[PDB]
């Protein structure tokens, strides 16, 4: 019944656990609790419902408060968490048994490894959905969670512990319907901001993820993030060599430029455009895709913003990706071109055409995707409008003819797709007759 660690074992019955856990002997209570966490920590087929049916949750929860015996606090935190990591109903049973406030009080243990358990517990529950997340917040988890990081140097804290607390904060930032209560976000941001200057790769990755969640919302949310001055540091991390940093850094920058024109300018002012050559030629196609998407949202902005895209020499990269990247990225490149031609100046559209946008664009008119064809034709239209202003519609017509583009446009003349038939007929009637 005891192993060579003097702990309870997986060989204890529920009968045994119930007896031990109800004893006045503290060592017996601890062994019963160890036997329970060992049973419940089996990855596969843990007998969670048997422990719940033995009415044991309220007892495990009161053990969380047993300062006289930190190992009992640890072992019961562990068991409860394992229970909570099960079905939604199993989690709901842990919560209904009062575990959240008890975990929150446990953050005050002067034992790092105990307060660490509480952080871990609350992270698990918070991430079990928006509803639990809000319960964790409503019960007051935020203040004590942050107080653990209110120290002079974060580096006084062990890497493991910091990783664990950062992970838990990012779950308080995660999910929608509904999104995190705004005042909790206000409270948390300044700490995330300090975390982005820490130099542990996993801490940085977790914090970038949290920021990406906060920036996935209405502009009010984007603004809050932007107003902290993190954007520059986010841009620095875009440059990081670690893909697990670059990926959420990129998502966050991508989200921010879906915001207002001023919000996008903060991104440009921080020097993001300079990182785009390495992103747009990054072997990971997901990065190319996210990067091109971001670029599509910058070329949807103002003319002096489009001008910075040009000034950083990014247009040939865009041509390159429109030509010879995987299709999902090519779709973002179509958007980037359509946006750029929708808002750019005449001179900017002349430059885009001199970079050789036309052939790659025309080639995509064989795509079997109606949305994409209609957008490409929209882009074609915008380029023609600029040629009108120079009285050069005809020289563009000729550029389109020679790279096989008039053929691809003629090929859309099929009534089976009435939408595509009309778009393409009009274009043919106006500039190819």
């Amino acid at each position: 019944m005891l192993d060579a660690l003097n702990q309870g074992t997986v060989n204890w019955s529920v009968d045994d656990i119930v007896k031990g856990i109800n004893s006045s002997n503290v060592e017996n209570q601890l062994q019963a609790t160890q036997a329970a966490r060992k049973l419940l920590s089996r990855e596969k087929q843990p007998p969670i419902d048997n422990i719940i049916r033995a009415g044991l949750i309220p007892k495990f929860v009161s053990f969380l408060g047993r300062t006289d015996c930190s190992p009992i606090q640890f072992e019961s935190a562990w068991a409860l968490t394992n229970i909570a990591s099960g079905t939604s109903e199993q989690t709901k049973a842990v919560v209904d048994g009062g575990a959240i406030p008890a975990f929150i009080s446990l953050l005050a243990s002067p034992h790092a490894h105990i307060s660490e358990q509480a952080v871990w517990a609350l992270g698990n529950i918070a991430g079990d959905g928006s509803v639990f997340r809000d319960l964790v917040i409503k019960y007051g988890a935020v203040d004590p969670l942050l107080a653990l990081l209110a120290v002079p140097d974060m580096s006084s804290l062990a890497c493991g512990y910091l990783r664990n607390l950062t992970w838990t904060l990012s779950n308080l930032c995660r999910n929608k319907n509904p999104a995190p209560p705004i005042d909790a976000v206000e409270q948390i941001l300044p700490t995330l901001v300090r975390l982005l200057h820490h130099d542990d790769p996993e801490v940085l990755a977790d914090t970038c993820w949290a920021i990406s969640y906060l920036t996935d919302g209405p502009n009010e949310r984007i603004g809050m993030v932007v107003k902290t001055g993190v954007v520059p540091q986010l841009v620095k991390l875009l440059g990081a060599s670690e893909l697990p940093i670059v990926t959420p850094a990129l998502r966050a920058i991508g989200n921010i430029v879906t915001g207002t024109d001023e919000q996008t300018q903060v991104v440009i002012d921080a020097g993001a455009l300079a990182v785009f050559p390495s992103l747009l030629t990054n072997p990971k196609t997901n990065i190319q895709k996210e990067a091109t998407w971001t670029m599509s949202n910058i070329t949807a902005g103002r003319q002096d913003q489009i001008q910075q895209v040009v000034n950083h020499g990014l247009v040939p990269f865009l041509v390159s990706v429109l030509s010879k990247a995987d299709f999902k990225t090519q779709k973002e490149a179509v958007w980037a071109v359509t946006n750029y031609t929708s808002g750019g100046t005449v001179e900017q559209i002349v430059y885009l055409v001199h970079c050789g946008i036309i052939e790659p664009l025309m080639n995509l008119l064989t795509a079997k995707d109606t949305k994409i064809i209609l957008v490409i034709l929209d882009a074609i239209s915008n380029i023609f409008q600029a040629a009108e202003k120079l009285g050069e519609t005809e020289k563009l017509s000729i550029m389109i003819e020679e790279c096989g583009g008039l053929d691809k446009i003629e090929a859309l003349q099929n009534h089976e797709n009435e939408s595509v038939y009309r778009a393409s007929l009009s274009l043919i009637e106006k500039y190819f007759s």
